[PDB]
Protein backbone atom coordinates (compact mmCIF):
# COMPACT_ATOMS: atom_id res chain seq x y z
CA UNK A 1 0.00 0.00 0.00
CA UNK A 2 2.24 2.80 1.50
CA UNK A 3 4.91 2.07 -1.35
CA UNK A 4 3.47 4.17 -4.04
CA UNK A 5 2.97 6.85 -1.80
CA UNK A 6 6.41 6.73 -0.02
CA UNK A 7 7.80 6.83 -3.50
CA UNK A 8 5.62 9.79 -4.22
CA UNK A 9 6.29 11.62 -1.48
CA UNK A 10 10.05 11.05 -1.94
CA UNK A 11 10.40 12.03 -5.47
CA UNK A 12 8.33 15.49 -4.81
CA UNK A 13 10.67 16.47 -1.59
CA UNK A 14 14.00 15.09 -4.01
CA UNK A 15 12.28 17.92 -6.95
CA UNK A 16 11.71 20.81 -4.36
CA UNK A 17 15.47 20.49 -2.66
CA UNK A 18 17.06 20.05 -6.28
CA UNK A 19 15.26 23.64 -7.07
CA UNK A 20 16.80 25.10 -4.31
CA UNK A 21 20.52 23.86 -4.91
CA UNK A 22 19.50 24.81 -8.50
CA UNK A 23 18.43 28.17 -7.32
CA UNK A 24 21.35 29.09 -5.36
CA UNK A 25 23.84 28.15 -7.80
CA UNK A 26 22.56 30.11 -10.31
CA UNK A 27 22.74 33.05 -7.74
CA UNK A 28 26.14 32.42 -7.23
CA UNK A 29 27.12 31.80 -10.93
CA UNK A 30 26.41 34.86 -12.08
CA UNK A 31 24.10 37.52 -10.17
CA UNK A 32 27.15 39.50 -10.35
CA UNK A 33 27.75 39.13 -14.12
CA UNK A 34 24.16 40.92 -14.54
CA UNK A 35 24.83 43.57 -12.41
CA UNK A 36 27.84 44.43 -14.50
CA UNK A 37 25.99 44.15 -17.55
CA UNK A 38 23.26 46.45 -16.49
CA UNK A 39 25.27 48.82 -15.24
CA UNK A 40 27.22 49.05 -18.70
CA UNK A 41 24.40 48.83 -20.92
CA UNK A 42 22.78 51.62 -18.55
CA UNK A 43 26.22 53.81 -19.95
CA UNK A 44 26.22 53.01 -22.79
CA UNK A 45 22.51 54.10 -23.16
CA UNK A 46 23.05 57.45 -21.16
CA UNK A 47 26.00 58.42 -23.56
CA UNK A 48 23.45 57.74 -27.45
CA UNK A 49 21.14 59.10 -25.66
CA UNK A 50 22.32 62.57 -24.73
CA UNK A 51 24.80 62.70 -27.46
CA UNK A 52 21.85 62.69 -30.43
CA UNK A 53 19.46 64.88 -27.96
CA UNK A 54 16.68 61.98 -28.63
CA UNK A 55 13.48 62.72 -26.98
CA UNK A 56 11.88 59.79 -24.21
CA UNK A 57 8.94 59.67 -26.50
CA UNK A 58 10.74 59.11 -29.77
CA UNK A 59 13.58 57.01 -27.68
CA UNK A 60 10.77 54.87 -26.41
CA UNK A 61 8.95 54.18 -30.04
CA UNK A 62 12.70 53.40 -31.40
CA UNK A 63 12.48 50.38 -28.75
CA UNK A 64 9.65 48.92 -29.13
CA UNK A 65 10.84 49.51 -33.27
CA UNK A 66 13.61 47.66 -32.51
CA UNK A 67 12.61 45.19 -30.21
CA UNK A 68 9.47 44.30 -32.91
CA UNK A 69 12.17 44.36 -36.11
CA UNK A 70 14.59 41.63 -34.07
CA UNK A 71 12.76 38.86 -35.63
CA UNK A 72 12.11 40.32 -38.84
CA UNK A 73 16.11 41.70 -39.65
CA UNK A 74 16.94 37.72 -39.65
CA UNK A 75 14.85 36.74 -43.16
CA UNK A 76 11.36 36.17 -43.74
CA UNK A 77 10.15 33.60 -41.37
CA UNK A 78 6.75 33.10 -42.76
CA UNK A 79 6.99 31.75 -45.91
CA UNK A 80 7.26 27.80 -46.28
CA UNK A 81 10.70 27.00 -45.25
CA UNK A 82 10.08 29.08 -42.13
CA UNK A 83 6.66 27.64 -41.69
CA UNK A 84 7.92 23.94 -41.50
CA UNK A 85 11.49 24.87 -38.96
CA UNK A 86 8.04 26.10 -37.14
CA UNK A 87 5.97 23.24 -36.89
CA UNK A 88 9.21 21.33 -36.17
CA UNK A 89 9.28 23.73 -32.94
CA UNK A 90 6.12 23.26 -32.25
CA UNK A 91 5.18 19.93 -31.55
CA UNK A 92 8.68 18.89 -31.14
CA UNK A 93 8.18 21.37 -28.37
CA UNK A 94 11.46 23.01 -28.61
CA UNK A 95 9.57 26.05 -29.00
CA UNK A 96 12.67 28.47 -29.66
CA UNK A 97 10.07 31.84 -30.09
CA UNK A 98 12.63 33.24 -32.57
CA UNK A 99 8.80 34.05 -34.72
CA UNK A 100 5.63 33.39 -33.18
CA UNK A 101 1.82 34.03 -34.23
CA UNK A 102 1.06 37.38 -35.24
CA UNK A 103 -2.65 37.27 -35.90
CA UNK A 104 -5.02 36.07 -33.13
CA UNK A 105 -5.73 33.34 -35.66
CA UNK A 106 -2.38 31.86 -35.98
CA UNK A 107 -2.19 31.65 -32.24
CA UNK A 108 -6.02 29.81 -32.05
CA UNK A 109 -4.81 27.53 -35.16
CA UNK A 110 -1.33 27.01 -33.15
CA UNK A 111 -3.28 25.74 -30.10
CA UNK A 112 -5.12 23.26 -32.04
CA UNK A 113 -2.24 22.45 -33.78
CA UNK A 114 -0.44 21.58 -30.75
CA UNK A 115 -3.04 19.98 -29.61
CA UNK A 116 -2.85 16.75 -31.40
CA UNK A 117 0.69 17.08 -32.53
CA UNK A 118 2.10 16.35 -29.24
CA UNK A 119 1.26 13.16 -28.40
CA UNK A 120 1.60 11.85 -32.33
CA UNK A 121 4.88 13.05 -32.31
CA UNK A 122 5.78 11.24 -28.60
CA UNK A 123 4.56 8.34 -30.00
CA UNK A 124 6.64 8.24 -32.93
CA UNK A 125 9.84 9.11 -31.31
CA UNK A 126 8.52 6.33 -28.57
CA UNK A 127 8.47 3.84 -31.58
CA UNK A 128 11.64 4.55 -33.63
CA UNK A 129 13.46 4.35 -30.21
CA UNK A 130 12.16 0.86 -29.42
CA UNK A 131 12.83 0.21 -32.95
CA UNK A 132 16.96 2.00 -32.40
CA UNK A 133 17.35 -0.24 -29.54
CA UNK A 134 16.12 -3.60 -30.68
CA UNK A 135 18.57 -3.06 -34.05
CA UNK A 136 21.41 -2.20 -31.51
CA UNK A 137 20.59 -4.79 -29.46
CA UNK A 138 20.94 -7.29 -32.42
CA UNK A 139 24.16 -5.65 -33.83
CA UNK A 140 25.75 -5.66 -30.71
CA UNK A 141 24.76 -9.36 -30.20
CA UNK A 142 26.17 -10.15 -33.38
CA UNK A 143 29.37 -8.26 -33.00
CA UNK A 144 30.11 -10.40 -29.85
CA UNK A 145 29.36 -13.43 -31.91
CA UNK A 146 32.18 -12.55 -34.47
CA UNK A 147 34.38 -11.37 -32.08
CA UNK A 148 34.44 -14.67 -30.72
CA UNK A 149 33.14 -13.48 -26.87
CA UNK A 150 32.61 -16.14 -24.41
CA UNK A 151 28.74 -15.69 -23.94
CA UNK A 152 26.38 -13.74 -26.10
CA UNK A 153 24.55 -11.97 -23.57
CA UNK A 154 23.71 -8.61 -24.28
CA UNK A 155 23.37 -6.76 -20.56
CA UNK A 156 21.57 -3.41 -19.79
CA UNK A 157 24.95 -2.25 -18.84
CA UNK A 158 26.12 -3.02 -22.08
CA UNK A 159 23.42 -1.12 -24.00
CA UNK A 160 23.55 1.86 -21.68
CA UNK A 161 27.04 2.45 -22.49
CA UNK A 162 26.10 2.47 -26.09
CA UNK A 163 22.90 4.80 -25.91
CA UNK A 164 25.05 7.01 -23.62
CA UNK A 165 28.06 7.21 -26.11
CA UNK A 166 25.08 7.41 -28.77
CA UNK A 167 23.44 10.73 -27.28
CA UNK A 168 27.63 11.88 -26.99
CA UNK A 169 28.60 11.15 -30.53
CA UNK A 170 25.50 12.91 -31.82
CA UNK A 171 25.85 16.35 -30.03
CA UNK A 172 29.55 16.49 -30.84
CA UNK A 173 28.56 15.75 -34.13
CA UNK A 174 26.44 18.57 -34.40
CA UNK A 175 28.39 20.90 -32.60
CA UNK A 176 31.34 20.14 -35.35
CA UNK A 177 28.42 20.99 -38.04
CA UNK A 178 26.86 24.12 -36.80
CA UNK A 179 30.46 25.31 -35.42
CA UNK A 180 31.65 25.64 -39.51
CA UNK A 181 28.39 27.25 -40.74
CA UNK A 182 27.13 29.40 -37.81
CA UNK A 183 30.37 31.03 -36.94
CA UNK A 184 29.51 29.86 -33.06
CA UNK A 185 32.29 28.61 -30.72
CA UNK A 186 32.76 24.92 -30.70
CA UNK A 187 31.54 25.44 -26.90
CA UNK A 188 28.48 27.85 -27.72
CA UNK A 189 27.69 25.40 -31.08
CA UNK A 190 27.68 22.38 -28.59
CA UNK A 191 25.15 24.31 -25.96
CA UNK A 192 22.72 24.81 -28.61
CA UNK A 193 23.15 21.44 -29.66
CA UNK A 194 21.88 19.97 -26.21
CA UNK A 195 19.50 22.95 -25.38
CA UNK A 196 17.92 21.76 -28.87
CA UNK A 197 17.88 17.89 -28.68
CA UNK A 198 16.61 18.41 -24.79
CA UNK A 199 13.73 20.75 -25.85
CA UNK A 200 14.31 23.07 -23.86
CA UNK A 201 14.53 25.55 -26.50
CA UNK A 202 15.51 28.68 -24.85
CA UNK A 203 16.20 30.37 -28.40
CA UNK A 204 18.87 32.70 -27.22
CA UNK A 205 21.05 30.82 -29.90
CA UNK A 206 18.83 29.59 -33.62
CA UNK A 207 20.21 28.11 -36.50
CA UNK A 208 19.37 28.99 -40.02
CA UNK A 209 18.55 32.43 -38.78
CA UNK A 210 21.77 33.94 -41.00
CA UNK A 211 21.67 36.13 -43.72
CA UNK A 212 18.33 34.77 -45.04
CA UNK A 213 19.78 31.26 -44.66
CA UNK A 214 16.06 29.66 -44.61
CA UNK A 215 16.40 30.96 -48.28
CA UNK A 216 19.69 30.76 -50.13
CA UNK A 217 21.18 27.79 -48.64
CA UNK A 218 18.45 24.71 -48.75
CA UNK A 219 21.16 22.03 -48.43
CA UNK A 220 21.57 23.79 -45.07
CA UNK A 221 18.15 23.68 -43.88
CA UNK A 222 17.67 20.14 -44.74
CA UNK A 223 20.74 19.54 -42.59
CA UNK A 224 19.33 21.19 -39.32
CA UNK A 225 15.72 19.48 -40.08
CA UNK A 226 17.21 16.37 -40.38
CA UNK A 227 19.49 17.16 -37.45
CA UNK A 228 16.44 17.90 -35.00
CA UNK A 229 14.44 14.75 -36.58
CA UNK A 230 17.58 12.02 -35.76
CA UNK A 231 18.85 13.67 -32.11
CA UNK A 232 15.11 13.60 -30.94
CA UNK A 233 15.75 9.87 -31.69
CA UNK A 234 18.45 9.05 -30.18
CA UNK A 235 17.68 11.27 -27.16
CA UNK A 236 14.01 9.33 -27.20
CA UNK A 237 15.96 5.92 -27.56
CA UNK A 238 18.26 7.05 -24.59
CA UNK A 239 15.28 7.78 -22.08
CA UNK A 240 13.56 4.81 -23.25
CA UNK A 241 16.07 2.19 -21.92
CA UNK A 242 16.69 4.23 -19.05
CA UNK A 243 14.19 6.19 -17.40
CA UNK A 244 10.95 4.29 -19.32
CA UNK A 245 10.76 1.47 -16.79
CA UNK A 246 10.05 4.00 -13.60
CA UNK A 247 6.53 5.76 -15.02
CA UNK A 248 5.49 2.41 -15.31
CA UNK A 249 6.24 0.52 -12.45
CA UNK A 250 4.69 2.53 -9.71
CA UNK A 251 1.42 1.49 -11.69
CA UNK A 252 2.60 -2.03 -11.88
CA UNK A 253 2.96 -1.84 -7.70
CA UNK A 254 -0.89 -0.55 -7.36
CA UNK A 255 -1.97 -3.68 -9.64
CA UNK A 256 0.68 -5.91 -7.62
CA UNK A 257 -1.49 -4.09 -4.52
CA UNK A 258 -4.50 -5.21 -5.90
CA UNK A 259 -4.13 -8.71 -6.66
CA UNK A 260 -3.18 -9.08 -3.46
CA UNK A 261 -5.90 -8.11 -1.75
CA UNK B 1 7.17 -9.29 -37.00
CA UNK B 2 6.06 -6.72 -39.41
CA UNK B 3 3.25 -5.18 -36.90
CA UNK B 4 5.93 -3.11 -35.07
CA UNK B 5 7.79 -1.83 -38.91
CA UNK B 6 4.30 -1.04 -40.38
CA UNK B 7 3.23 0.83 -37.23
CA UNK B 8 6.34 2.45 -37.46
CA UNK B 9 6.60 3.41 -40.23
CA UNK B 10 2.52 4.84 -40.63
CA UNK B 11 3.44 6.56 -37.60
CA UNK B 12 6.62 8.47 -39.56
CA UNK B 13 4.30 9.34 -42.73
CA UNK B 14 1.76 10.85 -40.69
CA UNK B 15 4.32 12.89 -38.65
CA UNK B 16 5.78 14.12 -41.82
CA UNK B 17 2.19 14.96 -43.39
CA UNK B 18 1.13 16.20 -40.30
CA UNK B 19 3.81 18.69 -40.71
CA UNK B 20 3.19 19.75 -44.27
CA UNK B 21 -0.40 20.45 -43.23
CA UNK B 22 0.99 22.79 -40.84
CA UNK B 23 3.64 24.93 -42.63
CA UNK B 24 1.09 25.55 -45.75
CA UNK B 25 -1.43 26.59 -42.75
CA UNK B 26 0.93 28.80 -41.43
CA UNK B 27 2.37 30.26 -44.34
CA UNK B 28 -1.57 30.74 -45.35
CA UNK B 29 -2.38 32.79 -41.71
CA UNK B 30 0.16 35.13 -41.68
CA UNK B 31 2.72 35.36 -44.57
CA UNK B 32 0.95 38.55 -45.66
CA UNK B 33 0.86 39.95 -41.68
CA UNK B 34 4.53 39.58 -41.74
CA UNK B 35 4.59 41.43 -44.88
CA UNK B 36 2.89 44.03 -43.39
CA UNK B 37 4.49 44.32 -40.85
CA UNK B 38 8.08 44.15 -41.96
CA UNK B 39 6.92 48.06 -43.88
CA UNK B 40 5.43 49.25 -41.22
CA UNK B 41 8.87 49.01 -39.01
CA UNK B 42 10.99 49.66 -42.18
CA UNK B 43 9.19 53.06 -42.24
CA UNK B 44 9.40 54.07 -38.47
CA UNK B 45 12.60 53.35 -39.02
CA UNK B 46 13.97 55.35 -41.58
CA UNK B 47 11.66 58.33 -39.81
CA UNK B 48 13.21 58.25 -36.95
CA UNK B 49 16.81 57.33 -38.47
CA UNK B 50 16.58 60.24 -40.54
CA UNK B 51 14.88 62.82 -38.22
CA UNK B 52 17.95 62.38 -36.14
CA UNK B 53 20.50 61.89 -38.55
CA UNK B 54 22.04 58.57 -36.15
CA UNK B 55 24.82 57.53 -37.84
CA UNK B 56 25.04 53.21 -39.21
CA UNK B 57 27.82 52.80 -36.46
CA UNK B 58 25.52 54.73 -34.15
CA UNK B 59 22.13 52.80 -34.75
CA UNK B 60 23.91 49.63 -34.95
CA UNK B 61 25.54 49.87 -31.44
CA UNK B 62 22.34 51.40 -30.19
CA UNK B 63 20.58 48.22 -31.46
CA UNK B 64 22.68 45.87 -29.97
CA UNK B 65 22.13 47.69 -26.73
CA UNK B 66 18.69 47.81 -26.71
CA UNK B 67 18.27 44.16 -27.37
CA UNK B 68 20.72 43.29 -24.61
CA UNK B 69 18.46 45.64 -22.05
CA UNK B 70 15.55 44.15 -23.09
CA UNK B 71 16.21 41.31 -20.25
CA UNK B 72 17.17 43.75 -17.91
CA UNK B 73 14.13 46.47 -17.98
CA UNK B 74 12.13 44.32 -16.52
CA UNK B 75 13.62 43.90 -13.19
CA UNK B 76 16.67 41.76 -11.82
CA UNK B 77 16.67 38.30 -12.55
CA UNK B 78 19.31 36.77 -10.76
CA UNK B 79 18.08 36.67 -7.47
CA UNK B 80 16.77 34.07 -5.51
CA UNK B 81 13.25 34.31 -6.84
CA UNK B 82 14.53 34.71 -9.95
CA UNK B 83 16.87 32.17 -10.16
CA UNK B 84 14.17 29.74 -8.88
CA UNK B 85 12.15 30.66 -12.00
CA UNK B 86 14.46 29.96 -14.03
CA UNK B 87 15.63 26.66 -12.62
CA UNK B 88 11.87 25.21 -12.86
CA UNK B 89 11.54 27.10 -16.72
CA UNK B 90 14.96 24.74 -17.18
CA UNK B 91 13.82 21.47 -15.27
CA UNK B 92 10.86 21.51 -16.55
CA UNK B 93 11.84 22.22 -19.90
CA UNK B 94 9.47 25.10 -20.53
CA UNK B 95 12.59 27.29 -21.34
CA UNK B 96 11.29 30.33 -21.60
CA UNK B 97 14.33 32.01 -22.00
CA UNK B 98 13.74 35.41 -21.05
CA UNK B 99 16.59 34.78 -19.19
CA UNK B 100 19.65 32.85 -20.30
CA UNK B 101 23.55 31.70 -18.65
CA UNK B 102 25.53 34.81 -19.49
CA UNK B 103 28.92 33.17 -18.43
CA UNK B 104 30.34 30.17 -20.10
CA UNK B 105 30.26 28.40 -16.54
CA UNK B 106 26.40 29.40 -16.20
CA UNK B 107 25.45 27.41 -19.74
CA UNK B 108 28.17 24.77 -18.52
CA UNK B 109 26.36 24.11 -15.18
CA UNK B 110 22.86 24.82 -16.83
CA UNK B 111 23.48 21.21 -19.20
CA UNK B 112 24.96 19.49 -16.33
CA UNK B 113 21.74 20.39 -14.19
CA UNK B 114 19.37 19.77 -16.76
CA UNK B 115 20.84 16.18 -17.53
CA UNK B 116 19.94 15.00 -13.74
CA UNK B 117 16.97 17.51 -13.65
CA UNK B 118 14.91 16.21 -16.45
CA UNK B 119 14.10 12.50 -15.32
CA UNK B 120 13.47 13.46 -12.35
CA UNK B 121 11.32 15.58 -13.19
CA UNK B 122 9.33 13.24 -15.52
CA UNK B 123 9.56 10.36 -12.96
CA UNK B 124 7.51 12.59 -10.45
CA UNK B 125 5.12 14.33 -12.28
CA UNK B 126 4.49 10.73 -14.13
CA UNK B 127 4.32 8.99 -10.72
CA UNK B 128 1.85 12.29 -8.97
CA UNK B 129 -0.13 12.00 -12.10
CA UNK B 130 -0.88 8.06 -11.71
CA UNK B 131 -1.54 9.19 -8.45
CA UNK B 132 -4.38 11.55 -9.19
CA UNK B 133 -5.87 9.22 -11.73
CA UNK B 134 -6.36 6.61 -9.09
CA UNK B 135 -7.71 8.99 -6.72
CA UNK B 136 -10.08 10.42 -9.38
CA UNK B 137 -11.09 6.78 -9.39
CA UNK B 138 -11.81 6.17 -6.35
CA UNK B 139 -13.89 9.76 -5.51
CA UNK B 140 -15.68 9.40 -8.94
CA UNK B 141 -16.61 5.15 -8.19
CA UNK B 142 -17.88 6.84 -4.55
CA UNK B 143 -19.98 9.66 -6.12
CA UNK B 144 -21.83 6.80 -8.13
CA UNK B 145 -22.44 4.92 -5.07
CA UNK B 146 -24.02 8.11 -3.81
CA UNK B 147 -25.72 9.27 -7.05
CA UNK B 148 -27.38 5.70 -6.38
CA UNK B 149 -26.33 4.55 -10.16
CA UNK B 150 -27.30 0.98 -11.48
CA UNK B 151 -23.94 -0.08 -11.10
CA UNK B 152 -20.82 1.42 -9.57
CA UNK B 153 -18.48 1.10 -13.12
CA UNK B 154 -16.14 3.75 -13.78
CA UNK B 155 -15.21 3.41 -17.65
CA UNK B 156 -12.72 4.88 -19.70
CA UNK B 157 -15.02 7.05 -21.05
CA UNK B 158 -15.88 8.82 -17.39
CA UNK B 159 -11.89 8.88 -16.71
CA UNK B 160 -11.02 10.73 -20.25
CA UNK B 161 -14.36 13.06 -19.53
CA UNK B 162 -12.84 14.18 -15.93
CA UNK B 163 -9.42 14.43 -17.34
CA UNK B 164 -10.08 16.19 -20.03
CA UNK B 165 -12.48 18.61 -18.15
CA UNK B 166 -9.79 18.81 -15.71
CA UNK B 167 -7.34 20.61 -18.31
CA UNK B 168 -9.55 23.00 -19.20
CA UNK B 169 -10.83 23.98 -16.21
CA UNK B 170 -6.70 24.52 -15.56
CA UNK B 171 -6.34 26.32 -18.54
CA UNK B 172 -9.26 28.45 -17.78
CA UNK B 173 -8.33 29.42 -14.00
CA UNK B 174 -4.68 29.87 -15.27
CA UNK B 175 -6.01 32.66 -17.96
CA UNK B 176 -8.26 33.85 -15.46
CA UNK B 177 -5.78 35.01 -13.35
CA UNK B 178 -3.01 36.35 -15.67
CA UNK B 179 -5.93 38.24 -17.12
CA UNK B 180 -6.55 40.23 -14.02
CA UNK B 181 -2.73 40.47 -12.77
CA UNK B 182 -0.23 41.23 -16.22
CA UNK B 183 -3.77 43.23 -18.42
CA UNK B 184 -3.37 40.55 -21.24
CA UNK B 185 -6.59 40.03 -22.62
CA UNK B 186 -8.42 36.76 -21.87
CA UNK B 187 -7.29 35.24 -25.20
CA UNK B 188 -3.93 35.94 -24.69
CA UNK B 189 -3.53 34.89 -21.14
CA UNK B 190 -5.34 31.63 -22.04
CA UNK B 191 -2.52 31.27 -24.75
CA UNK B 192 -0.12 32.12 -22.71
CA UNK B 193 -1.55 29.49 -20.20
CA UNK B 194 -1.72 26.60 -22.99
CA UNK B 195 1.74 27.54 -24.24
CA UNK B 196 2.87 26.98 -20.37
CA UNK B 197 1.34 23.45 -19.48
CA UNK B 198 2.29 22.55 -22.39
CA UNK B 199 6.26 23.32 -22.02
CA UNK B 200 6.37 24.81 -25.46
CA UNK B 201 7.02 27.94 -24.13
CA UNK B 202 7.88 29.99 -26.51
CA UNK B 203 8.69 33.29 -24.36
CA UNK B 204 7.04 35.53 -25.82
CA UNK B 205 4.15 36.21 -23.21
CA UNK B 206 6.21 35.76 -19.70
CA UNK B 207 4.38 35.73 -16.19
CA UNK B 208 5.93 37.62 -13.47
CA UNK B 209 7.88 40.04 -16.11
CA UNK B 210 6.21 43.13 -14.46
CA UNK B 211 7.82 46.36 -12.98
CA UNK B 212 9.87 44.12 -10.58
CA UNK B 213 7.25 41.74 -9.96
CA UNK B 214 9.66 39.27 -8.85
CA UNK B 215 10.45 41.22 -5.85
CA UNK B 216 7.51 43.72 -5.35
CA UNK B 217 4.20 41.13 -4.80
CA UNK B 218 5.89 37.75 -3.72
CA UNK B 219 2.73 36.61 -3.02
CA UNK B 220 2.04 36.64 -6.83
CA UNK B 221 5.29 34.79 -7.71
CA UNK B 222 3.85 31.69 -5.73
CA UNK B 223 1.07 31.83 -7.51
CA UNK B 224 3.19 31.48 -10.40
CA UNK B 225 5.36 28.58 -9.58
CA UNK B 226 2.53 26.49 -8.07
CA UNK B 227 0.23 27.10 -11.14
CA UNK B 228 2.69 25.62 -13.42
CA UNK B 229 3.87 23.01 -10.73
CA UNK B 230 -0.09 22.12 -10.52
CA UNK B 231 -1.29 22.39 -13.86
CA UNK B 232 1.89 20.52 -15.50
CA UNK B 233 0.67 17.45 -12.73
CA UNK B 234 -3.04 17.90 -14.21
CA UNK B 235 -1.28 17.64 -17.93
CA UNK B 236 0.82 14.97 -17.27
CA UNK B 237 -2.02 12.94 -15.34
CA UNK B 238 -3.93 13.37 -18.85
CA UNK B 239 -1.04 12.17 -21.07
CA UNK B 240 -0.39 8.94 -18.65
CA UNK B 241 -4.33 8.21 -19.02
CA UNK B 242 -5.02 8.36 -22.67
CA UNK B 243 -1.45 8.82 -24.30
CA UNK B 244 1.15 6.40 -22.15
CA UNK B 245 -0.61 3.01 -23.42
CA UNK B 246 0.79 3.76 -26.73
CA UNK B 247 4.40 4.02 -25.95
CA UNK B 248 4.81 0.94 -24.58
CA UNK B 249 2.24 -1.50 -26.34
CA UNK B 250 4.80 -1.83 -29.13
CA UNK B 251 7.26 -3.54 -26.64
CA UNK B 252 4.46 -5.67 -25.48
CA UNK B 253 4.11 -6.43 -28.98
CA UNK B 254 7.74 -7.48 -29.95
CA UNK B 255 7.40 -9.70 -26.35
CA UNK B 256 4.52 -11.62 -27.71
CA UNK B 257 6.28 -12.12 -31.20
CA UNK B 258 9.31 -13.51 -29.00
CA UNK B 259 6.72 -15.56 -26.93
CA UNK B 260 5.72 -17.05 -30.47
CA UNK B 261 8.84 -18.28 -31.00
C1 LIG C 1 19.33 10.28 -18.11
C2 LIG C 1 20.44 9.87 -17.18
C3 LIG C 1 21.69 10.68 -17.45
C4 LIG C 1 20.03 9.98 -15.73
C5 LIG C 1 18.80 9.18 -15.33
C6 LIG C 1 18.42 9.37 -13.87
C7 LIG C 1 17.15 8.64 -13.43
C8 LIG C 1 17.19 7.19 -13.89
C9 LIG C 1 16.98 8.79 -11.91
C10 LIG C 1 17.13 10.25 -11.45
C11 LIG C 1 16.27 10.41 -10.18
C12 LIG C 1 15.84 8.98 -9.85
C13 LIG C 1 14.68 8.74 -8.88
C14 LIG C 1 14.98 9.41 -7.54
C15 LIG C 1 14.25 8.81 -6.38
C16 LIG C 1 13.46 7.75 -6.45
C17 LIG C 1 12.59 7.36 -5.28
C18 LIG C 1 12.74 5.89 -4.95
O1 LIG C 1 11.70 5.56 -3.97
C19 LIG C 1 12.07 4.98 -2.83
O2 LIG C 1 13.21 4.69 -2.57
C20 LIG C 1 10.90 4.73 -1.93
C21 LIG C 1 10.93 3.37 -1.27
C22 LIG C 1 11.00 2.21 -2.25
O3 LIG C 1 10.30 2.30 -3.29
O4 LIG C 1 11.74 1.24 -1.98
C23 LIG C 1 12.52 5.03 -6.17
C24 LIG C 1 13.51 5.41 -7.27
C25 LIG C 1 13.36 6.87 -7.69
C26 LIG C 1 11.97 7.09 -8.33
C27 LIG C 1 14.51 7.23 -8.68
C28 LIG C 1 14.38 6.50 -10.02
C29 LIG C 1 15.52 6.82 -10.98
C30 LIG C 1 15.67 8.32 -11.23
C31 LIG C 1 14.43 8.87 -11.97
C1 LIG D 1 11.50 10.17 -43.84
C2 LIG D 1 12.98 10.06 -44.11
C3 LIG D 1 13.38 8.62 -44.41
C4 LIG D 1 13.39 11.00 -45.23
C5 LIG D 1 13.36 12.48 -44.89
C6 LIG D 1 13.51 13.37 -46.12
C7 LIG D 1 14.15 14.74 -45.87
C8 LIG D 1 15.51 14.80 -46.56
C9 LIG D 1 13.19 15.86 -46.29
C10 LIG D 1 11.86 15.81 -45.50
C11 LIG D 1 11.33 17.26 -45.46
C12 LIG D 1 12.26 18.03 -46.41
C13 LIG D 1 12.29 19.56 -46.36
C14 LIG D 1 10.90 20.12 -46.60
C15 LIG D 1 10.90 21.55 -47.04
C16 LIG D 1 11.97 22.23 -47.39
C17 LIG D 1 11.88 23.71 -47.69
C18 LIG D 1 12.55 24.06 -49.00
O1 LIG D 1 12.59 25.51 -49.10
C19 LIG D 1 12.00 26.06 -50.17
O2 LIG D 1 11.49 25.43 -51.05
C20 LIG D 1 12.06 27.56 -50.11
C21 LIG D 1 10.69 28.19 -49.98
C22 LIG D 1 10.69 29.70 -49.93
O3 LIG D 1 11.77 30.28 -49.69
O4 LIG D 1 9.60 30.29 -50.15
C23 LIG D 1 13.97 23.54 -49.03
C24 LIG D 1 13.98 22.02 -48.84
C25 LIG D 1 13.36 21.61 -47.50
C26 LIG D 1 14.22 22.16 -46.35
C27 LIG D 1 13.25 20.06 -47.45
C28 LIG D 1 14.62 19.38 -47.35
C29 LIG D 1 14.53 17.86 -47.33
C30 LIG D 1 13.62 17.34 -46.21
C31 LIG D 1 14.22 17.68 -44.83
C1 LIG E 1 -4.20 14.31 -26.08
C2 LIG E 1 -5.47 14.11 -26.89
C3 LIG E 1 -6.20 15.42 -27.07
C4 LIG E 1 -5.18 13.46 -28.22
C5 LIG E 1 -4.49 12.11 -28.15
C6 LIG E 1 -4.20 11.53 -29.53
C7 LIG E 1 -3.43 10.20 -29.53
C8 LIG E 1 -4.06 9.23 -28.55
C9 LIG E 1 -3.35 9.66 -30.97
C10 LIG E 1 -2.88 10.73 -31.97
C11 LIG E 1 -2.17 9.98 -33.11
C12 LIG E 1 -2.45 8.51 -32.82
C13 LIG E 1 -1.61 7.42 -33.51
C14 LIG E 1 -1.72 7.58 -35.02
C15 LIG E 1 -1.44 6.32 -35.78
C16 LIG E 1 -1.20 5.14 -35.23
C17 LIG E 1 -0.70 3.99 -36.07
C18 LIG E 1 -1.52 2.73 -35.82
O1 LIG E 1 -0.82 1.63 -36.49
C19 LIG E 1 -1.53 0.88 -37.34
O2 LIG E 1 -2.69 1.04 -37.58
C20 LIG E 1 -0.67 -0.19 -37.95
C21 LIG E 1 -1.37 -1.53 -38.03
C22 LIG E 1 -1.84 -2.06 -36.69
O3 LIG E 1 -1.08 -1.89 -35.70
O4 LIG E 1 -2.95 -2.62 -36.64
C23 LIG E 1 -1.58 2.42 -34.34
C24 LIG E 1 -2.19 3.59 -33.57
C25 LIG E 1 -1.37 4.87 -33.74
C26 LIG E 1 0.02 4.68 -33.12
C27 LIG E 1 -2.14 6.05 -33.08
C28 LIG E 1 -2.22 5.92 -31.56
C29 LIG E 1 -3.01 7.06 -30.91
C30 LIG E 1 -2.45 8.44 -31.28
C31 LIG E 1 -1.04 8.62 -30.70
C1 LIG F 1 5.18 20.77 -1.72
C2 LIG F 1 3.83 21.44 -1.57
C3 LIG F 1 2.87 20.57 -0.78
C4 LIG F 1 3.99 22.81 -0.95
C5 LIG F 1 4.64 23.87 -1.83
C6 LIG F 1 5.02 25.13 -1.07
C7 LIG F 1 5.02 26.42 -1.89
C8 LIG F 1 3.90 27.34 -1.41
C9 LIG F 1 6.42 27.07 -1.85
C10 LIG F 1 7.50 26.14 -2.43
C11 LIG F 1 8.61 27.06 -2.98
C12 LIG F 1 8.21 28.45 -2.50
C13 LIG F 1 8.85 29.69 -3.14
C14 LIG F 1 10.37 29.62 -3.00
C15 LIG F 1 11.04 30.95 -3.16
C16 LIG F 1 10.42 32.11 -3.20
C17 LIG F 1 11.19 33.38 -3.50
C18 LIG F 1 10.86 34.47 -2.49
O1 LIG F 1 11.48 35.70 -2.97
C19 LIG F 1 12.35 36.30 -2.15
O2 LIG F 1 12.62 35.91 -1.04
C20 LIG F 1 12.95 37.52 -2.79
C21 LIG F 1 14.44 37.36 -3.03
C22 LIG F 1 15.10 38.57 -3.66
O3 LIG F 1 14.37 39.42 -4.21
O4 LIG F 1 16.36 38.65 -3.59
C23 LIG F 1 9.37 34.69 -2.40
C24 LIG F 1 8.67 33.39 -1.99
C25 LIG F 1 8.92 32.26 -3.00
C26 LIG F 1 8.28 32.64 -4.35
C27 LIG F 1 8.33 30.94 -2.43
C28 LIG F 1 6.80 30.96 -2.39
C29 LIG F 1 6.20 29.68 -1.81
C30 LIG F 1 6.67 28.43 -2.55
C31 LIG F 1 6.16 28.43 -3.99
K1 LIG G 1 9.78 21.37 -24.05
K1 LIG H 1 11.02 26.45 -25.14
K1 LIG I 1 10.42 24.00 -24.62
K1 LIG J 1 11.73 29.35 -25.77
K1 LIG K 1 13.14 35.14 -27.01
Amino acid sequence: MKRQNVRTLSLIVCTFTYLLVGAAVFDALESDHEMREEEKLKAEEIRIKGKYNISSEDYRQLELVILQSEPHRAGVQWKFAGSFYFAITVITTIGYGHAAPGTDAGKAFCMFYAVLGIPLTLVMFQSLGERMNTFVRYLLKRIKKCCGMRNTDVSMENMVTVGFFSCMGTLCIGAAAFSQCEEWSFFHAYYYCFITLTTIGFGDYVALQTKGALQKKPLYVAFSFMYILVGLTVIGAFLNLVVLRFLTMNSEDERRDAEAE
